[PDB]
């Protein structure tokens, strides 16, 4: 197999093509490679260097298939430490939220959007450290200091901003910041508020007109649910921004050993 590593181990596939566990004969170092437009992911997965995001080693094209090797993350995804209906305990909630939020404001820093935030791409470390994965759908926003807006529909419905169905045209961060208070709510309750969030949708507005004695809200402790209270708000430019979610209360407060 490819060079010196052997592809001893699936992790995961459908997506595009499949990802794969990679031990090195020669130095036992082990990695991850993807199996697979791509000339423009392979050219922002060159620019990632930050803790919170999954890191890359090169790619090697063999015919058809392009190889992407990448930082491998042992504790595999933020999606299978979430318990279904329960969530998890909130000082590991909090944590991983403190990881994405840094992870986000890396990716804005460098004016990328990841465009898919969602417990599946959310990967941990053998440290439980949260990185960010799939840079399939990541797009530049920012360059020269000027700002473009998206108009391509992409991401996953539960976890799309309400103004990516509605609009012409928007601001890429407002979308981040959005699906990452949806996985908020799946870490703090184990299930996720709406299939989407359009006027159809009874969940979404049932939340619009602050319904929160239903589910999965009430599971939610008043701290955490005023920072969700901030975050998904219909309008985009009423919706909080990072350095404000920063001194949210829930944010620093005092939880985890
Ligand atoms: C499961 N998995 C993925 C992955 C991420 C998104 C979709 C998908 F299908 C995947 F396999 C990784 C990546 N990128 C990855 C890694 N780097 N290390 C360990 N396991 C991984």
């Amino acid at each position: 197999f490819v060079e010196d590593w052997d592809l001893v181990q699936t992790l995961g596939e459908g997506a595009y093509g499949e990802v794969q566990l990679a031990v090195n004969r020669v130095t036992e170092e082990a990695v991850a490679v993807k199996i697979v437009n791509i000339k423009k992911e392979i050219c922002i997965l060159k620019m990632l260097n930050h803790e919170n995001v999954i890191k890359f080693y090169g790619h090697r094209r063999e015919g058809n298939i392009q190889y992407l090797f990448m930082e491998l993350a042992s504790g595999g995804s933020l999606f299978d430490r979430i318990e279904p209906d329960i969530g998890m305990p909130e000082p590991d909630a909090q944590r991983f939220f403190h990881q994405l939020m840094a992870g986000v404001v890396y990716l804005h820093g460098i004016g990328i959007t990841h465009r898919d935030i969602k417990p599946h791409n959310l990967l941990l470390d053998e440290r439980d450290n949260l990185k960010i994965a799939d840079y399939s759908l990541a797009t530049v926003f920012r360059y020269n200091n000027r700002e473009r807006l998206l108009n391509k529909m992409c991401g996953t419905l539960p976890y799309v901003a309400p103004e990516l169905l509605k609009r012409r045209e928007f601001h890429a961060e407002p979308v981040d910041v959005w699906s990452c208070g949806i996985v908020l709510t799946a870490m703090l309750a184990g299930e996720l508020p709406w299939d989407q969030p359009s006027d159809s949708c009874q969940e979404y507005s049932d939340w619009k007109e602050k319904k929160t004695y239903l589910n999965p809200w009430k599971k939610i402790d008043s701290a955490p649910l005023a920072l969700l209270h901030k975050i998904l708000v219909e309008n985009p430019s009423a919706r909080i921004t990072i350095p404000d979610i920063k001194k949210d209360r829930w944010y620093n407060k005092p939880l985890k050993k």
